[PDB]
RNA sequence: CUAGACGUC
RNA sequence: GACGUCUAG
RNA sequence: CUAGACGUCUAG
RNA sequence: CUAGACGUCUAG
């Protein structure tokens, strides 16, 4: 499987668009393939959903099961603005303590280009 | 002179802890108290050391300049799951080469119960 | 400045190796380089050397002086066995308090897989 | 297959008792058991004997074929007495050179508790 | 771990 | 500054 | 020269 | 164990 047919089967289960849980879909499926863990994951997503999970549920199921994503920092992705974030995400930005951590909501760091910083946390 | 004594001298040395290179310690002092090398393995670790080298540097040095890491493959290590594998470990490994070779900087091969087969590269 | 070239510069004023300040540079690069307070860090580190302090007095100093170091909890490190940790860190371990701080000698915190902790005190 | 097995194997094949070759046999077992090199050196046996060589030329064609035998060194036997080496082997035994190797005709080396050493060579 | 060469925003 | 590949210790 | 041997060395 | 190369000795 492919890091983009994983990104949009799990699109395909979740509500509106540019949501915390999309921007976290993108930073799983990237990590994912980063680490060739997209098979596993494409699993336990189907495991999840199968078990009456929520996507959501499942999504973040995944920063806690699978191992990759207990050892690796939320990403980095440089941006622009504040405004290039989707609003969806804007009411869930907040600063970033000393070690956020993917599994505990910590979805990614946007680093803007004139020094700020804000996580995106679930 | 024991692969106790050494693996402990050796992680004397090393930064951090379940890194790539406490494996390949372990790997170096398996393979050397299986053939009773490790006095030879001891001298070439401090004589490496005596050069400058740092100590990621010398268990290298021992993989090149000790004949018997030519000679047998990446030893594979069969393991329920890869979260069995520490932390320090997980972005190093990756799919394997036809023929990886120790000397190489192939440490071990991480076999799982799931089929999934992955080389720690250094 | 680097954390790998900070780290080398604290080092080679260190004596003896997998020390408890071996450990405690490596800490403080970690964080220092987590929000860019290396310079400040070298800079704090090469005047307290000029004013004839000991470079282990100068770490210290550091740990009391650069605000994150009052702001930041010890990090919890991720261990197999109480025989990972190196052998002069050995006496300094002990069991942790609840709320250690890393101005008051707290470098780290070991987390074992048997549930314990083990932290590493100045 | 296993060590017994395969030392079997090569047994049923050697004439006399107590022989350098039996001895040998021992050695390469060992050897191939201590880096699970059986089934290849296995391998190797069977192609000699497809090739027509006498059975104790296959295990030379093996010290000769299978690279780690030029690696490791011929192992030391401690024992009491020059009598306690069986008497088929006592026509084959001369001082050890500094580094004696197996590929060279090198199968092990009697030491005496007294300290005297005698190596066994075909 | 580190060095060299090359590629990418 | 962040990545990637190859090579070497 | 031929044939039996013993040593040394090389090779499988 | 086997084959080469080189010496040596013994015999015819």
């Amino acid at each position: 499987i492919s890091a983009k047919d994983l990104k949009e089967i799990m699109y395909d289960h979740l509500p509106g668009f540019g949501t915390a849980f999309h921007q976290l879909v993108q930073v799983i499926c990237k990590i994912g393939k980063d680490n060739n863990l997209l098979d596993t994951i494409h699993a336990e997503f189907q495991a999840s959903l199968a078990d009456g999970d929520s996507p959501q549920c499942a999504l973040i199921q995944i920063t806690k099961r699978v191992p990759i994503f207990q050892d690796v920092p939320p990403p980095i992705i440089h941006i622009r603005s504040r405004g290039d974030i989707p609003r969806a995400c804007q009411k869930s930005l907040r600063p970033a303590p000393p070690s956020p951590k993917i599994d505990r909501g910590w979805v990614c760091l946007f680093k803007m280009q004139d020094g700020k910083t804000l996580g995106l946390k679930i």
